[PDB]
């Protein structure tokens, strides 16, 4: 696997140009960039296990809508594993305070973790929230913080099973919690256990810790 | 536009040229874990034209990371001062999403040289993403090379008031964490009219 960014000419067939040349894809991903000095220019990426990276570098270079090209470091590598947290803002930010501490001493163990949040409430906005969660690259652990949750956002929960996506929710009123992983009165601990459970150099594991 | 299909070599090959033929954004990954693990989710921002493939687990459109995640504020560095930084961007992210505004606080604890030197840079790849608070003790030397060709690609940078080079490249230096995080939301905001440009240079605090 090695990681590939490139910057190019925001014109058709350019990517299909591209995704050929390259004939393995684990990653990849493009947009146009929006600011600065290459706005309205398309950011390449891609991240490739196996084959020449080496010849699809020098076959790319051939190409007139080539800006910049250069190899990276996996986004597994640089920012690795994600908790995301969702809820409001306070309790939010409580738990983040946990994660972000935990996170900090496992990243200075080779492993790489980060806490991703987004304060939202509302309860269809949340449900909204959580199903994307699903589509999320890296995303492992999504932490429920609020006072009260339930209907639609219950069912995303369930949902969010399906794809392997743990969950941990605080202890809210509404039948969030219910279908939760698991319910953590403490914020700061909830944040702290959501980075264990991800580590791998955490002995802790949700699923060790049932019928309490 | 989503996608769940076979991870066969050269998937992509075939529908960007069915595209082609008929993407402001794209990704796709490998779904690690999960009902559809192994497999490999697409996403695109001809549903005929395609379907009329076997390897297609599944085609449903979905929103899009802009409208629910909307734009992103990356915080890097020591995790107290990250997570007071944290505590700000939440804080004014909270207000500023309950209208229209999807603003999210992406952050990561990490330290050494190079090692947040290659994050910050990794930050110019990342989808969304229009402003960097750094917050640490002491940053230079390298981290503050990635932050010169950082802020060359439209990416604001907001650093504490740190010991070191850092501070000395960054767009604004404020003093107080908290105050940071906030600042760092307001800038990126439609519905704030503050921006870091009316203010590049200027030092906010003790
Ligand atoms: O992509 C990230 C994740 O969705 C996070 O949970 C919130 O911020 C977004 O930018
Ligand atoms: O994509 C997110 C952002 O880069 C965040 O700043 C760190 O975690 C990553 O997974
Ligand atoms: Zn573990
Ligand atoms: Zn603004």
């Amino acid at each position: 696997l090695r990681g590939l960014r490139i910057i190019a000419e925001n014109k058709i067939g350019v990517l299909r140009d591209l995704t050929t040349i390259i004939a393995n894809i684990t990653f990849a991903q493009t947009f146009l960039i929006k600011h600065g000095e290459h706005e309205g220019k398309a950011l390449i990426y891609f991240e490739i296990e196996g084959g020449d990276f080496e010849k699809i570098l020098e076959r790319v270079k051939t190409f007139d809508y080539i800006i910049e090209i250069e190899e990276e470091e996996s986004f597994e590598r640089v920012f690795g594993k994600r908790v995301i947290i969702l809820g409001g803002g306070a309790l939010v930010s409580q738990v983040a305070i946990g994660a972000i501490s935990e996170a900090d001493r496992h990243n200075l163990r080779g492993e790489r973790i980060s806490v991703d949040t987004m304060p939202v409430v509302g309860e269809e906005e949340i449900a909204e929230a959580v199903k994307a969660v699903s589509r999320l690259h890296r995303a492992e652990v999504l932490v429920l913080a609020g006072g009260i949750m339930g209907g639609k956002i219950t069912e995303e929960v369930k949902k969010l099973r399906k794809s392997g996506i743990r969950v941990i929710s605080l202890s809210m009123f509404g039948s969030v919690p219910d279908v939760a992983d698991v319910v953590i009165s403490d914020p700061v601990m909830a944040g702290t256990l959501a980075v264990m459970h991800i580590s791998e150099k955490a002995k802790f594991d949700l699923d060790r810790v049932k019928g309490r």
